[PDB]
């Protein structure tokens, strides 16, 4: 079995590497470093993509094409758009959208690109596994919509748009693109996020305070999933 | 020699296929169809990515990793931001930026992502070849900055931003991402565009009228470059 494990930032994968605690071979490709290891009879390939849609699309495509991963699990932090997602809370993305896509010049719905779709789906099986683990461990786990775009959201106005247009529960910058690539190649994908901020005027300061802890919370949960695979 | 040739839309590569006039093998991968042919001792791989940064990043990465292309030439249409770029006029991108990238929440310059750069460069050699061909054929060819983003621009306000923030000459939705992937893999890249509209309130109607002709103008020029490779 071969499992790809992705984060966007070094801070998001550092706890992943430490938690698995095995020897990793570092393999450079396409401006990324892939960490290849063996964990309980499974080959794991771990990398951070760097932030945003282009970075994450590239890295996910490399993972699939060059490393032959059979599933991709993403772990990282996100901004909350809903009251019931507090700092540190976990969410699994059931659907994702590229919230900054706009071809309204041609009267297309926002988020829509011709020959594509507004929403991208993730793995029913992996999401179901996540919910079972959360329940067993007495952890709250929201199953909902993630909006992804190439802006770090820090305004009430944009939050209101994401909630009204897309019914999004959280916002980040890589989930939709990772899930998109996985779907195009027929690779099961799960996107996990822990909340670092409220995507408002104070989002940057909140993110700075909570990045480490939220990154660890997500990583620890991802590890618990791999332990059941 | 192996050359990748990319457009974003079917309309942008149809004239490319027709102009080369050779037999193509159709090969599906990652939601794209790659057209593989032989033209004067060179293997050419032609595809359209579909619109936008995620689509084009995926396709370019597939071209490089799965097909082993040694250079990538992009051809398509774009919106003009400058008076001296009229409908049908050609531009080669010397530098490109992702104009919709915004991490100002952390006081980063617009267009900047940590561990990256605002501007992406293209092939000095290919751009120089393009200028020589244009000169020899009495064709105007601007060498300038392209701004790429996941919105089809159709407002004076956004045009003013692109010109002031990035000194952009044209706007489109794939150039920066294609060039970005090529640079990460050390693959020479040239991005060619023909103007279809003025990126203003009437951009959609202009695009509809001029897509076919502008797409052909770009394709014909791209072919003339390949004829010198
Ligand atoms: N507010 C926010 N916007 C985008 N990505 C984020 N990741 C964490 N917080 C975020
Ligand atoms: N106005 C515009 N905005 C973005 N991409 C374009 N391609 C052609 N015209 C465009």
């Amino acid at each position: 079995q071969k499992i790809g494990i992705l984060g966007a930032m070094r801070e998001e994968i550092t706890p992943i590497l430490e938690l698995f605690g095995v020897d990793f071979e570092e393999i450079p490709l396409g401006g990324n470093v892939f960490h290849k290891g063996v964990y309980h009879n499974k080959e794991i390939i771990v990398a951070y993509s760097k932030i945003g849609k282009v970075h994450s699309t590239l890295t996910t495509t490399s993972m699939i094409l060059a490393f032959g991963v059979q599933k991709v699990l993403f772990s990282g932090v996100a901004g909350s758009l809903v009251k019931d997602l507090k700092i540190n809370d976990l969410l699994v993305a059931t659907q994702l959208v590229q919230h900054d896509v706009d071809l309204s010049a041609f009267d297309h719905p926002l988020g829509f690109i011709p020959e594509s779709a507004i929403f991208i789906e993730t793995s029913g099986s992996l999401n179901a596994l996540a919910k079972k683990i959360a329940n067993e461990q007495h952890i709250a786990l929201k199953e909902g919509v993630i909006a992804s775009g190439d802006q770090f959201v820090h305004s009430k106005e944009r939050k209101e748009f994401l909630v009204s247009e897309f019914k999004a529960s959280a916002v980040e910058m890589e989930g939709a693109s990772v899930a998109f690539v996985c779907q195009k190649f027929g690779v099961p994908c799960c996107v996990l996020r822990s909340i670092s901020d409220n995507a408002d005027e104070k989002a940057g300061m909140s993110f700075d305070e909570f990045l480490e802890k939220s990154a660890h919370t997500s990583a620890k949960f991802l590890k618990s999933m791999v332990d059941e695979l």
